Protein backbone atom coordinates (compact mmCIF):
# COMPACT_ATOMS: atom_id res chain seq x y z
CA UNK A 1 0.00 0.00 0.00
CA UNK A 2 1.17 3.55 -0.76
CA UNK A 3 1.82 6.25 1.88
CA UNK A 4 -1.55 7.99 1.50
CA UNK A 5 -3.43 4.71 2.20
CA UNK A 6 -1.33 3.92 5.28
CA UNK A 7 -0.83 7.41 6.84
CA UNK A 8 -3.34 10.07 5.63
CA UNK A 9 -6.22 10.42 8.14
CA UNK A 10 -9.73 9.70 6.90
CA UNK A 11 -11.57 13.02 6.48
CA UNK A 12 -15.34 13.56 6.43
CA UNK A 13 -15.23 13.51 2.60
CA UNK A 14 -13.27 10.21 2.72
CA UNK A 15 -16.02 8.78 5.00
CA UNK A 16 -18.77 9.60 2.47
CA UNK A 17 -16.75 7.58 -0.10
CA UNK A 18 -16.34 4.64 2.33
CA UNK A 19 -20.12 4.61 2.90
CA UNK A 20 -20.67 4.39 -0.88
CA UNK A 21 -18.10 1.56 -1.27
CA UNK A 22 -19.77 -0.40 1.52
CA UNK A 23 -23.30 0.05 0.09
CA UNK A 24 -22.08 -1.20 -3.33
CA UNK A 25 -20.82 -4.45 -1.77
CA UNK A 26 -24.02 -4.88 0.30
CA UNK A 27 -26.05 -4.59 -2.99
CA UNK A 28 -23.95 -7.20 -4.92
CA UNK A 29 -25.74 -10.46 -5.90
CA UNK A 30 -22.94 -12.62 -4.38
CA UNK A 31 -22.80 -10.74 -1.00
CA UNK A 32 -25.59 -12.73 0.80
CA UNK A 33 -23.25 -14.99 2.89
CA UNK A 34 -21.37 -11.91 4.24
CA UNK A 35 -24.19 -9.43 5.09
CA UNK A 36 -24.51 -10.50 8.77
CA UNK A 37 -22.39 -12.55 11.26
CA UNK A 38 -22.14 -16.30 10.48
CA UNK A 39 -25.10 -18.06 12.17
CA UNK A 40 -23.79 -20.51 14.82
CA UNK A 41 -26.95 -22.71 14.50
CA UNK A 42 -26.05 -23.34 10.82
CA UNK A 43 -22.25 -23.63 11.47
CA UNK A 44 -21.69 -25.27 14.90
CA UNK A 45 -17.85 -25.51 14.63
CA UNK A 46 -17.25 -22.04 13.01
CA UNK A 47 -16.46 -19.91 16.08
CA UNK A 48 -14.02 -22.54 17.42
CA UNK A 49 -11.91 -22.33 14.22
CA UNK A 50 -12.19 -18.63 13.14
CA UNK A 51 -10.72 -16.50 15.92
CA UNK A 52 -11.49 -13.03 14.39
CA UNK A 53 -14.90 -13.18 12.59
CA UNK A 54 -16.00 -10.24 10.40
CA UNK A 55 -19.08 -9.32 8.33
CA UNK A 56 -20.51 -6.33 6.42
CA UNK A 57 -23.02 -5.29 9.15
CA UNK A 58 -20.20 -5.07 11.73
CA UNK A 59 -18.26 -2.92 9.20
CA UNK A 60 -21.34 -0.67 8.70
CA UNK A 61 -21.61 -0.11 12.48
CA UNK A 62 -17.87 0.75 12.57
CA UNK A 63 -18.19 3.18 9.62
CA UNK A 64 -21.19 4.94 11.24
CA UNK A 65 -19.27 5.33 14.55
CA UNK A 66 -16.07 6.58 12.77
CA UNK A 67 -14.02 3.64 14.11
CA UNK A 68 -11.46 3.72 11.26
CA UNK A 69 -8.64 6.34 11.35
CA UNK A 70 -6.72 5.20 8.22
CA UNK A 71 -7.80 3.52 4.94
CA UNK A 72 -5.47 0.57 5.65
CA UNK A 73 -7.63 -0.34 8.72
CA UNK A 74 -10.87 -0.41 6.65
CA UNK A 75 -9.13 -2.56 3.99
CA UNK A 76 -7.87 -4.96 6.72
CA UNK A 77 -11.42 -5.61 8.07
CA UNK A 78 -12.77 -6.20 4.53
CA UNK A 79 -9.91 -8.56 3.69
CA UNK A 80 -10.65 -10.55 6.89
CA UNK A 81 -14.18 -11.32 5.56
CA UNK A 82 -12.71 -12.95 2.42
CA UNK A 83 -9.73 -14.63 4.11
CA UNK A 84 -11.95 -16.20 6.85
CA UNK A 85 -14.22 -17.60 4.10
CA UNK A 86 -11.43 -19.16 2.01
CA UNK A 87 -9.87 -20.74 5.17
CA UNK A 88 -13.09 -22.24 6.56
CA UNK A 89 -14.69 -23.50 3.31
CA UNK A 90 -13.29 -25.84 0.60
CA UNK A 91 -12.18 -24.40 -2.75
CA UNK A 92 -15.13 -26.05 -4.59
CA UNK A 93 -17.89 -24.62 -2.33
CA UNK A 94 -20.29 -21.80 -3.35
CA UNK A 95 -19.11 -19.81 -0.27
CA UNK A 96 -15.51 -19.84 -1.59
CA UNK A 97 -16.75 -18.74 -5.07
CA UNK A 98 -18.66 -15.78 -3.54
CA UNK A 99 -15.44 -14.65 -1.77
CA UNK A 100 -13.48 -14.77 -5.08
CA UNK A 101 -16.11 -12.68 -6.92
CA UNK A 102 -16.77 -10.14 -4.18
CA UNK A 103 -13.06 -9.52 -3.43
CA UNK A 104 -12.42 -8.74 -7.15
CA UNK A 105 -15.36 -6.29 -7.06
CA UNK A 106 -14.02 -4.70 -3.83
CA UNK A 107 -10.60 -4.15 -5.46
CA UNK A 108 -12.28 -2.39 -8.45
CA UNK A 109 -14.24 -0.07 -6.11
CA UNK A 110 -11.22 0.51 -3.81
CA UNK A 111 -9.06 1.64 -6.79
CA UNK A 112 -11.85 4.09 -7.70
CA UNK A 113 -11.96 5.44 -4.13
CA UNK A 114 -8.16 5.90 -3.97
CA UNK A 115 -8.19 7.81 -7.30
CA UNK A 116 -10.94 10.17 -6.03
CA UNK A 117 -8.88 11.03 -2.90
CA UNK A 118 -5.80 12.23 -4.83
CA UNK A 119 -7.82 14.06 -7.49
C1 LIG B 1 -19.57 -16.81 5.34
C2 LIG B 1 -19.46 -18.27 5.72
O1 LIG B 1 -18.37 -18.83 5.76
N1 LIG B 1 -20.64 -18.88 5.97
C3 LIG B 1 -20.89 -20.21 6.40
C4 LIG B 1 -22.22 -20.57 6.64
C5 LIG B 1 -22.53 -21.85 7.06
C6 LIG B 1 -21.54 -22.81 7.23
C7 LIG B 1 -21.88 -24.19 7.72
N2 LIG B 1 -22.13 -25.24 6.64
C8 LIG B 1 -21.62 -24.89 5.28
C9 LIG B 1 -21.84 -26.06 4.35
O2 LIG B 1 -22.47 -27.15 5.00
C10 LIG B 1 -23.72 -26.76 5.54
C11 LIG B 1 -23.56 -25.66 6.56
C12 LIG B 1 -20.23 -22.44 7.01
C13 LIG B 1 -19.90 -21.17 6.58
Amino acid sequence: EDAMTVLTPLTEKDYEGLKRVLRSLQAHKMAWPFLEPVDPNDAPDYYGVIKEPMDLATMEERVQRRYYEKLTEFVADMTKIFDNCRYYNPSDSPFYQCAEVLESFFVQKLKGFKASRSH
